[PDB]
């Protein structure tokens, strides 16, 4: 009997429109992401039937009946897809995309020309969130000659060559008929593999949902407090650990503006169906708590950093960051480019995937100054940050740092 873990790790799935990102989490992991009437999520047991030969001995779920055998597969690990639906909100998402993924799959459709503009953007938008660990899943192969196929596939290698991706393998597929699944399996196991995690690191969580899950006329002895989603970053969480939530409620006192952290402790712990007494990074959580649940209603604390009560944890107006830039972004049009940085600037920015706005107040050499409209939570040196400024009407990724105490 395979064991009931939590997912230890967690893949963006990211693609053009249409080129069958959805169809290929429903091939891996038996279910469809988006039958909801807001981020797809799927979770996946892997295993291996160890007298087969790979890479048909890679399974999903406990039988060896796809390699012949009547044996019972090894248990590996468990995994989670995020999927979501359409550009906008796999956009958004991204700007969290250094809290929720541990690695991700670009699917590529083999019967549209390479690159789709989408196709560019989201392959753009994983280096600059840091998401390297990847693999490109050649999709659709089963509408195309084996020759239209090599083609393509060489010209993604050509594209991958002279990047930070040059390394990155291709994995053609058929995610309707489920051909080469099996290919795709091993090769998670292999590029996408679990990462080292330091359990003595303080914990913190990122906040992607809240809600309040009482119905109405819910009668006093089944009130629940109010439940947060989210994803965490570093470290464990326990049942009943006491924990605060950053940077907290707004307040006007004393001729100023602050920030006041909201304190409660951890009720339940779940994972999909299965409810646990701890809770690591790998997986999207939901924490029960005893907060009143009109705090957590319609998502109020979304963005949220949740640490331990006690945690030292600064709570920052004005940061410093070190930084990068893209050369040029894709315009509707074409190739737009990116201005330097300039005093009294508003950048959006992502600050260990939790995002504000700011006024920049200073600038030299490679290092800013902004001053945020909310103060940020900073628990370490080198906290990543994504830079947006923006372009013709819209938002866009532009550079990333690293915020410098
Ligand atoms: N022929 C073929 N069609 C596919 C394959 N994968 C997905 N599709 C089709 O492509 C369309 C879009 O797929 P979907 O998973 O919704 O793409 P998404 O927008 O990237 O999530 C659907 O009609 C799928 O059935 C494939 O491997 N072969
Ligand atoms: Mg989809």
């Amino acid at each position: 009997a395979w064991p009931k873990v939590q997912p230890e790790v967690n893949i963006g799935v990211v693609g053009h429109v249409d080129h069958g990102k959805t169809t290929l989490v429903q091939a891996i992991t038996g279910i469809w992401t988006s039958k909801h009437s807001k981020l797809g999520y799927a979770e996946t047991n892997i295993g291996v039937c160890e007298s087969c030969k790979k890479p048909e001995a890679y399974v999903t779920e406990p039988s060896c009946k796809s390699c012949g055998s009547d044996d019972e597969p090894k248990f590996l690990r468990r995994i989670s897809f995020i999927d979501a639906p359409g550009h906008e909100v796999l956009m958004a998402t991204m700007l969290s995309g250094a809290a929720l993924m541990d690695g991700a799959i670009l699917v590529v459709a083999a019967n549209e020309p390479f690159p789709q503009p989408q196709t560019r953007e989201h392959f753009v938008a994983l280096g600059i969130i840091g998401v390297k660990n990847l693999i490109i899943v050649q999709n659709k192969v089963d509408v195309v000659s084996k020759e239209e196929a090599l083609s393509q596939y060489r010209q993604i290698k050509q594209f991958t060559k002279g990047t930070w991706a040059e390394n990155v393998p291709i994995i053609p597929v058929s995610a309707l008929h489920k051909i080469n699944i099996d290919s795709l399996i091993e090769g998670i196991e292999e590029y996408i593999k679990t990462p080292y995690r330091d359990l003595s690191q303080k914990p913190v969580m990122l906040v992607i949902r809240s809600f309040d899950v009482n119905k109405p006329g819910t009668q006093f002895n089944e009130l629940k407090g109010g439940v947060i989603g989210g994803s965490i970053i570093q470290g464990l969480f326990k049942v009943d650990q006491e924990i605060k939530v950053l940077p907290g409620l707004r307040v006007e006192k004393q001729g100023k503006v602050s920030y006041e952290p909201i304190f409660t402790k951890i009720s339940s712990i779940r994972f999909g169906d299965e409810e646990f007494k701890e809770a690591k990074p790998g997986g999207l959580v939901a924490i029960g708590t005893y907060l009143d649940p009109s705090l957590t209603k319609a998502d109020n604390l979304l963005g949220s950093i949740i640490t331990l009560a006690d945690a030292e944890v600064p709570v920052l107006w004005n940061i410093r960051i070190k930084y990068n830039l893209l050369e040029r972004v894709v315009g509707a049009k074409e190739m737009l480019k990116v201005d330097p940085i300039r005093a009294k600037e508003t950048l959006m920015l992502s600050v260990g995937s939790s995002t504000t706005l700011g006024i920049v107040t200073s600038v030299k050499k490679d290092e800013i100054e902004v001053e945020l409209r909310r103060p940020v939570a900073v628990w370490s040196n080198n906290i990543r940050t994504v830079i947006s400024r923006q372009i013709a009407g819209r938002w866009r990724m532009i550079g990333w740092g690293l915020v410098e105490i």
